[PDB]
């Protein structure tokens, strides 16, 4: 997927200069794995993930349920970070992130801005903003929202 | 609007720090003027405005015609900002909208990520990311995507 026309240089994934962003950028390269066993030591205890504004996981349990039941149905072939930056204790990525239905096959492009909440390195809270209008076929689990 | 558990007092809107987080919480406060003609007035000639992933208005021409018809079908009852932030010139907010269609008189709450990029104090870009899957009812418009 190429790179769209609004986007900043200065702004870039590659401009990484906190350790926050460059932590976050990491965990965005290993989602790629489907493992939410991997995934989830990127994560503290408190902590929570939010795929608005459906239900939102509370604790690390919680969370590593979430994407492990995610990763039963979907696979994440790809993420491309546009813009990485931060601000006041909190990280912005604005990417695409490429999806693909298990029991279809079917793969499907969901534009998203996510906020990170970082404390000593692990993530205490990551909330993805996107249009769910796909997110329902795409993912063969109940949205409950 | 209830502030949400995630909420940090370090990123909240009253807490705005910079020239461009200060402009982009007036252009927040203006939105529930529904007045495409006070809007545009926020904006760059070189601009672009996107309810991701819909098809974008590029030019300001183009953003105060969909401001204008979007005003026709909906008003926009309430902004709560929770999170303003900026990094690397863009600036963003984590809000919801309070929606209200004008045919019915539903209410929809939207939770929203948004990036805006200034130039000299005008908005170059827009972008705000949020689920859809009520925005198709909500709006009396034909979505394009």
């Amino acid at each position: 997927i190429e790179q769209p026309r609004w986007a900043s240089k200065d702004s870039a994934a590659g401009a990484a200069s906190t350790p926050d962003e460059k932590i976050v950028l990491e965990f965005m390269d290993a989602l790629t794995s489907n493992d939410a066993a991997k995934l989830i030591e990127y994560f503290a205890e408190d902590t929570m993930y939010q795929n608005m504004p459906l239900p939102p996981a509370y604790g690390r349990d919680a969370v590593e349920q979430t994407l492990a039941g995610f990763f039963t149905v979907v696979s994440v072939d790809a993420v491309e970070t546009f813009h990485i930056g931060s601000s006041n204790g909190l990280v912005y990525t604005e990417r695409v992130d490429v999806l693909r239905a298990l029991p279809t096959g079917k793969s499907y492009n969901f534009s998203i801005l996510g906020v990170f909440q970082l404390t000593e390195g692990k993530i205490t809270g990551w909330r993805d903003y996107f249009d769910l209008r796909e997110f329902e076929e795409a993912v063969d689990l109940p949205l409950r929202g």
